[PDB]
This record gives structure tokens, sequence and C-alpha cells, in this order.
């Protein structure tokens, strides 16, 4: 109604061709509700585009306001008129089912009058299309003959499709559905759908009786049969519906797999990165390392955590074995890789690994068969990188955007290292080098930058770092494009002279280190300059700078490379020891730049080692949880130089090694953390709010409701973040509106660089938004619409995380959830399977003294308490009940005193079943392992935890409570004095 497309098209038809796109996007309304005076600030074009945008937006705004004021009534009772869009730019189909039957055969049967017949059987695919088999025959006597296409029309009449959410969190009530399609023109199917029982979730079909429904599907129509399942188990479980048609013989039934995940958000934490050099660090040829247990403070109740320890026989072994392989190469980092620079995972790690293995010659024992695989990986990576190449021989950060000098230099540096491996086109690299030298170099010897910055930048210490980086890039292509590009040595000399001229005024550690490495490559690192390089190191162990974490790692890598270029082997071992330590995220490093720089520095150190050898590590692990001692020996010419061990419990152990080498140890733990807003955000301030959509407007047919998610983020630092990323994890059944994201990205305004809906997202669907920068002065806000397709109750909150790519230390996490609780399935049996947990099978209404005595202190039970409720802290996922201990009938593995306080944590689904109240007395007994605290000493209301509401003393005199007060008192006295007979 409010689109008003006709006059929009009319106005656009009266503008020049180049200005049509500028005005077309000036009329469509963005979801953030921005007046076009503010929107014009985001237009990265000329003043003509800004003027046209502003004029068109004001015109259409006034026009549509008048239309909505005149022809819209709130009491009309007549539906608003809808106009067909009648758009242009229509795109033809481009997705067709993949081809099959890619096999060759030779006819060998005895010919009959020249014709040889061969009978071949094929298995038709499950696509409802019409295949066209194409046959071509080759014979040495007659030649090539092309047969006519053969048409195989696959058809079906009744189709059952089972609609499921991607993943439903445990203890979430979700309505999966089965859609039955009838394709008969004038026939009505009479199907008998049935839901098979599954132990994992209590369907409406109990084990005693299966659930069957007879539904009639109208001709040329479809019917949806909704089902409700609540999952109480984790993993992947099968949902099956069996449908049998009447009088049509069709018995089609569809089975699908549903993934159910714990309530929290899975995280990987590093607890130990200790190096292994017993010859020097150890006491006397023996090293002892004490490994503390992981924190696991915020672990989600009833969720197992797995700890893994990895033994490196070489500081470079893990990255090498990861880079050579394909399915594991993507795990070197923990960040997305969808832009210009981050797309170097395919090329740089594999290139460095291949070069290091070649110059060390470890292929004979590692396996020469893998080299071709690595080459293929590099080829694929190179094929991807050409997507970012502008026609002007320059590489841009994103597709079809301003070319970046820094990225072009990095690409040239990586390409110059791979010509000896794969068939890198010389035209591309030479054109990039020529572009860098001609169009971006100032006469003074400084490389200009015009595109928005990607890394961290009188303009001093900014041009120095960029010039040093570009010089390091050019020194790799010195002998490659020397013939196509002539003035390269002059540019290198000018850049080196400029670097030497202003090298004494540097103050930051990063610029000092990078300029020192550039000079050491050029050979000008001599005299007082060398002293400036050495004195910058703090503790003679690192080129550290306060605040920055990954930049410090990169600068230390540059310094180590410079030291190697200086042919020094005394100041290096401390730097190598420090660099092997800073593995914060997972088992390795976070970003790509720091990872690649450490890889390069360590590989260079290993290459120039004076035949170090002496790799005879023998690591003995004394795990308290295991009676038998664990031992691994890693000698030279071993199989993989990597040894991994796994544990299902959190504990601290000790590591013993006997020397003869320099190994590394890394311990990482995997667990789930409760959905709580991060207490302290290092540098980003984030606020995320989800609200119902003011008007339905355009909604997908399947979507049940639409909501608007609005995110506002700001950078608390002095300068804008170099590059930042929004990782948005979404609740069950929710999908974003792709039209809004496309409008945000592709539009002239370009609020977001690009969006990516495809990731691993093993837990829940994730959306990644690449923000070019975050403004420190004011909040940067963006909003888009998310639609729900499956209705859900007790829905868990979603997470939004904003972090700087090149420095992952500065990240902020927030949680959003739509605004007692209401369920959707309370029936005779469905309300009981959900509530079957957190309680015992007793109904707490007909409790007998004998039954209570028998079930009170069963050998499984290890504690029985009589406490009082202090307060109720109801939360989104787990409720907190702080119980004041009144008297402990018996004591177990946990020590308490009268008057002390404890806290019990209960699942949200059991809030109504518990129905606890303020300032009331209760009696609970439970198992021995029902203690959660390691301090807090929290307890979990499990399946063997009893809850009885102790009547108040003044209310014990009523008819409905005197029958129970005396029984409870007698029971308590009997167990206090007489104890348990059994
Ligand atoms: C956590 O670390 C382990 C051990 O290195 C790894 O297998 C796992 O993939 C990592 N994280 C996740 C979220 O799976």
């Amino acid at each position: 109604s409010v689109q008003l497309t006709e006059k929009r098209m009319d106005k656009v038809g009266k503008y020049p061709k180049e200005l049509r796109k500028c005005c077309e996007d000036g009329m469509r309304e963005n979801p953030m509700r921005f007046s076009c005076q503010r929107r014009t600030r985001f237009i990265s074009l000329g003043e003509a585009c800004k003027k046209v945008f502003l004029d068109c937006c004001n015109y259409i705004t006034e026009l549509r306001r008048q239309h909505a004021r005149a022809s819209h009534l709130g009491l009309a009772r007549s539906n608003l008129d809808e106009d067909i869009i009648a758009e242009e730019n229509i795109v033809s189909r481009s997705e067709f089912p993949e081809s099959w039957l890619w096999n060759v055969e030779d006819l060998k049967e005895p010919p009959k009058n020249g014709i040889s017949t061969k009978l071949m059987n094929i298995f038709l695919k499950d696509s409802i299309t019409t295949w066209e088999i194409l046959a071509v025959s080759m014979s040495d006597k007659k030649g090539i003959c092309v047969a006519d296409p053969f048409e195989v029309t696959v058809m079906q009449d009744f189709f059952i499709d089972l609609r499921l959410p991607y993943s439903v969190v445990r203890n979430e009530q979700v309505e999966i559905r089965a859609v039955l399609y009838n394709y008969r023109q004038n026939q009505e199917l009479k199907v008998r759908v049935e839901l098979l029982h599954n132990p994992a979730f209590c369907s409406l079909a109990t084990t005693k009786r299966r659930h069957q429904q007879t539904v009639t599907i109208p001709p040329k129509s479809s019917l949806s049969v909704p089902y409700v399942i609540v999952p109480l188990k984790t993993g992947l479980q099968e949902v099956e519906v069996k449908a049998a048609v009447y009088h049509h013989f069709i018995s089609d039934g569809v089975r699908k797999s549903l993934k159910v995940v714990p309530e929290g958000i899975r995280m990987n934490k590093t607890v130990a990165v200790r190096t292994l050099d017993p010859e020097r660090l150890g006491r006397e040829g023996v090293q002892k390392e004490d490994i503390p247990p992981a924190d696991l403070s915020d672990q989600v109740p009833d969720t197992e955590s797995e700890t893994r320890i990895l033994l490196q026989g070489t500081p470079v072994a893990q990255m090498t074995e990861d880079a050579v392989d394909a399915e594991r190469l993507k795990h070197l980092i923990v960040t997305p890789s969808g832009c210009g620079e981050q797309n170097m995972i395919g090329m740089t790690p594999t290139v460095i690994a291949v070069h290091y293995l070649d110059e060390t010659e470890q292929w004979e024992k590692f396996g020469l068969e893998k080299r071709q695989g690595a080459l293929e990986l590099i080829k694929k990576g190179y094929t991807q990188q050409l997507a970012f190449r502008q026609p002007s021989s320059a590489f841009a950060a994103f597709v079809k955007r301003a070319p970046s000098t820094w990225l072009t230099a990095y690409v040239v540096k990586v390409f110059s290292l791979a010509v000896n491996l794969i068939a890198i086109d010389s035209q591309v690299l030479c054109g990039a080098v020529k572009w860098l030298i001609l169009e971006k170099q100032k006469p003074d010897g400084v490389f200009q930058e015009d595109a928005p910055v990607i890394h961290q930048e009188n303009n001093n210490e900014k041009d120095m770092a960029l010039t040093a980086f570009v010089l390091i890039s050019l020194q790799e292509a010195k002998d490659i494009c020397e013939e196509q590009v002539n003035s390269l040595p002059g540019s290198i000399t000018k850049a080196g002279d400029f670097l030497e001229a202003n090298y004494m005024n540097l103050q930051r550690s990063y610029t000092v280190a990078i300029a020192g490495y550039a000079l050491a490559q050029m050979g000008r690192l001599k005299g007082p300059l060398l002293n400036k390089f050495l004195t910058t190191a703090k503790d003679k162990n690192r080129w550290e700078d306060p605040g920055k974490q990954l930049y410090n790692v990169e600068a230390t890598s540059y310094a180590l490379l410079a030291l190697l270029q200086l042919k020094d082997f005394d100041f290096v071992p401390p730097v190598v020891r420090w660099l092997n330590e800073q593995r914060y995220y997972g088992g390795g490093y976070g970003s790509t730049q720091a990872t690649f720089m450490v890889f390069q520095a360590l590989a260079q150190y290993q290459k120039d080692a004076p035949d170090h050898q002496e790799l005879n590590l023998d690591v003995s692990l004394q795990l308290p949880s295991r009676s038998s001692k664990i031992t691994h020996r890693i000698h030279w010419e071993s199989a993989s130089l990597l040894r991994s061990e796994e544990t299902k419990e959190n504990e601290g152990f000790t590591v013993t090694a006997e020397g003869k080498g320099q190994g590394t140890l890394s311990v990482v733990t995997m667990y789930h953390a409760k959905a709580k807003d991060q207490l302290t955000c290092n540098k980003f301030d984030l606020k995320v709010t989800i609200k119902p959509a003011p008007e339905t407007e355009k909604r997908p047919q399947d979507a049940k409701n639409t909501m608007i998610l609005e995110i506002c983020t700001r950078y608390r630092g002095d300068q804008d973040a170099t590059m930042s990323i929004l990782d948005i994890s979404m609740m069950t059944g929710f999908a974003p509106d792709t039209d809004d994201l496309k409008q945000l990205a592709n539009g002239v305004d370009r609020y977001i660089s690009k969006y990516e809906l495809d990731k691993a997202f093993s837990d829940r669907n994730t959306l990644i938004i690449y923000l070019d920068k975050v403004s420190h002065s004011e909040d940067d806000c963006l909003a888009f619409k998310v639609h729900q397709y499956f209705n859900v109750e007790l829905i868990q909150p979603g997470a939004v995380k904003v972090y700087a790519y090149y420095n992952l230390e500065e990240s902020c996490t927030r949680f959003y959830h739509p605004e007692g609780k209401l369920n959707k399935l309370c029936r005779d049996e469905l309300c009981r399977c959900a509530e079957e947990n957190c309680f015992i099978q007793k109904s707490d209404d007909k409790v007998t003294l004998e039954e209570r005595l028998d079930k009170a202190c069963e050998p499984g039970v290890d504690y029985v308490y009589k406490t009082r409720l202090v307060k109720v802290q109801l939360s989104n996922d787990f409720d907190e009940y702080i119980m004041a201990i009144e008297q402990t009938i018996k004591s177990g593995s946990d020590e308490v005193q009268v008057g002390q306080q404890r806290t019990f944590i209960s699942p949200i689904k059991c809030r109504e079943a518990l129905k606890l109240e303020e300032k009331k007395h209760y009696l609970m007994w439970g198992l021995s392992s029902d203690f959660w605290g390691e301090p807090n000493l929290s307890y979990i209301i499990g399946k063997d935890t009893w809850v009885e509401h102790w009547p108040e003393e003044d209310e014990c005199q009523d008819e409905e409570n005197q029958k129970q007060c005396q029984d409870l008192g007698a029971f308590t006295e009997s167990m206090v004095v007489f104890g348990c007979p059994n």
C-alpha cells in the first residue's frame, strides 16, 4: 500500500542513466528509521549523488505521507489496497539439479548384424524432474556418433515433507509439523499419518499407544499436521512420521534428524601453554610443570565438559600438520574468513608449511604423497583470491570497492612466495607491483593510502609502518618482476632512505620492530639504529606494548625475523620462548595476521638453526584420575610429532620431561557457559534490543511473527576500530529477513560491508556481519527484521558478540530475548513428561509414612535437609532458590551448619511444578553427587530430589494440615534419633 511503486518508476525515468541508481535507493525506506539528512552522511560518492538522493527522499517521503494521511482510515473495516510491484531487473533461473551418471562403458557383447546391445541399470535420483541422458560413443573403426537425448520423466503424486527447526535447545517446547502435498488434479487423498515414539522426547504418542490421525487432503492442495515434541536428551535424534494413503497404495514416510543442544553457549578456554625445554629451563635435565585445573565456574548444570592436552614435539609441528591438510586447515584460526585479507588461509599457511618442509626435507618421513594435496590447496586459494582483483590490477578489501594499498602489498608478498610452487600468473603480480610503484608512491618515498584502513594505520609512525610493510612486500618480488617493472630498485632505494631518515623518531614498539625488520632485510640495520632496536625490547624477551595483545605478537615476530636476518643466536632463544607461549584462544592464536607472522618467524628460526636436532623428548604424565602413569616419547624421525590425550573431568596434574629437545604443551578445555551478559567489556559498548514489528507489512507465508532486532555499538577508545565483526547467534526457528540485509549492504548507503549466513554454527544458526569500522564519537546503530517459522515456548535467549578482528581481546557480548511463563502443551500426558524431571514419581498428595520412610534414605541418597526459602530469583534459563538451612537430619560429603545458607538451581520448565513460595519451609533429600560447587556449593534439583512443603506451625492446627504435621514430625524424629533401619 505505502510502497507507491508507480510514481517511483515515473520519477526515475526522468533522470540520467548514471544517476538512476542514486535516486532509486533514495526512495526505499531503511529499517533504522533515519531521516535522509542523516542518511546522506553515509553516501561515498560525489555531491551530485548526495543532492539527488536527498531530493528524491524528501519528495517520496512527503508524497507517501500524504497518501497515507488521505487514503488510510483506522475505522474503515475495509482492507488496505495492495498494488502489484511490477518491478524490473528480473533475474532468470540459475539453480538446477546437479548432473549424475558420469561413467563410461565399453560394449563387448557379440554383435548381431553389427549392433551390440548392453543392458545397464541406473538408480534414479529423488528429484521430481525430467532427466535427459546424453550418450556419445567412440570407436576406432567408425569414429564418433552422438545419440539423441533420452527423456526419463520422474513423477509422483503424494509427497510428505517434515518441517523441523535447525536445532532446538534441550527443554524447549517446539511445534514441528508435517506437510502433506496432494498432486492429483481432481482427487482427494485420505491419509493416515502417524508419529513414531522416540525415547529422547515425549511426543503426544506415548509408549503405550501410538498417535495416528486420519486427514483428508483437498485436490491440488496441501495439509499441515502439527506435532509437539519437547526434547530431554542431547545429540542427534530421529523424528519419523509414517503416512499410508487409502486406496492408492502409497505408503510414503519421511524420517529426519533433529539436533538438540545444551542451554548454554559452548566455549574453549586455554589453561596451560607451558613450554618444554628441560635441558635449560628444567632443574637438572628434568622439567616439572604444574598444571592447574580449569576454572569452570559458570558451567551449565548437567553438561559434561571435556579437557584435551596436546604435546608438541616442535613449536611449528601443529601448524604444519594443520596447513598441509585440507579439512583441518580452517581450524588454524577462530574467526571468519570472508573478506579480502582473511581469505589468505588457503594460501599463506600452506605456502609457509611447504617451504619449511622443503628446506628441512621432512617429506620422506611425513609423506611425499601429501605435497600434491598442499599444491591443490594453494591452487584453490589462489583461485579464490582473484575474485577481489579490480580491473586496475589492484586488490580490494571487499568485492567492487576502493583498492587498498596494504592488501595489495600483502597479496604481492604472498604471491611472490608461491611462484616456485604453483603456476602463478606473472601478469597479475607484475601489474600489482607496477600499480603500487606508480599510482601509490609519493616522491618523498611514502606509499599513499586512499581506501578505508584495514590494519592499525604530523602523520608520523603511520606512514612509516605502511612503507615498511610495502618494502617487505617488494623485497619478495625483487627478482620476479624486475624485467616487466623497471623502476623497482629505485623505489626500494627511496623507501629505504626514507625509512632510515626518520627511524630515530619512532616511539611505538610495533613501528620500531617492523622498520627494524625492513632495514635488516635491506642490510642498513647498523650503528646507533641497532641499539634503538635492542633497547626497545622489554625484559630482553619481547617487543611488548601495553594494551595491545595480538599486535604485540606480530611485532615480536617481526623482531625475531630481524634478529635472524642479523645472524644472531644469543638474543633469539628468549624471543622464541616467549612467542611459543602466547596461545590464548583455543589451542593456538586467534587472528590471521598474528598466526601467519608467528608461523613465518618460527619457521625461519627452525630453518637457520645450526643443525639443532636433538629431538628425544620423553613426557610422563601423572594423572591423579588414572592409576596407571601415562608416558609418550617423541624422538626424531617419528610419525607425527603430536600426541593428544583426553579427559572427561576437571583436575590439576603434573608434567615430567627428561630433556633432549624443545617441546611445547597446550591444554584446552571445552564446556558450556550460562547465558549472562558479559560483566566487563574491554573496549566495546554494545546494546541489543528485540521488539515486535510495528506493522506486519511484507511477511513470508510460513513466518508466524516478525520482530525487529536493533543493535547499537560504540568503541570506547580514542580512535575507531580498524575492522570489527558482529556474530549474531539466533534463537530457535528464527531467520533474518535477507531483503533488509541486502538493502543495508548493496545499497548506496552501505551501512554494512557484507553479511554471511553460512558458517559451522554447530549449536544454533549464526549470522556474521562485517563492519568496516565502529565510530567512537557516537553509537553506530543498525536494525533488521527476524522472522519466526516454528512457534516455540520457553525460548532461550540469543547472543550478539562484537569484536575487533585483528585484536580479539576487545570484545563485548550481550543477550537478547523477547519480552508467569506460559506453555503450549499442558495435557493429560504431555504436561507430565515435561514435568517428569526435577521431582520423584510421588504426587505429594497421598504420601504415606511408610513410603516416605522407605524412600528417604536409600543408599543412593546421601543427604536429607529441612530448610526454609529466603528468596526466589527467577531468571530466563535457570531459577535460583536460596535455601536457609534449618536442620540437617543427616550429613554426607558436604558439611553445613544450622543457620547457614545454600543455593539450589532448577530448570525453567519445572517452575510451575515446584511452585515454591517465599518464607516457607521445605524438606529435600538427594543423591551424593547433587552438589555443584567446587565456595558456592550450589545444589541441583535432579530426578532423585524430593520436595515436600512443610506446613507452617500456626497452620498445623487445620484439618488439611494436622494429618501431615504429626507424620512429618514423627518421620523427622525417627530419622534423627533411631536413624535408618536399612
Ligand atoms: C575446542 O578444542 C578442541 C581441542 O583442540 C577442539 O577439538 C574443538 O573443536 C574446539 N572447539 C569446539 C567449539 O569444538
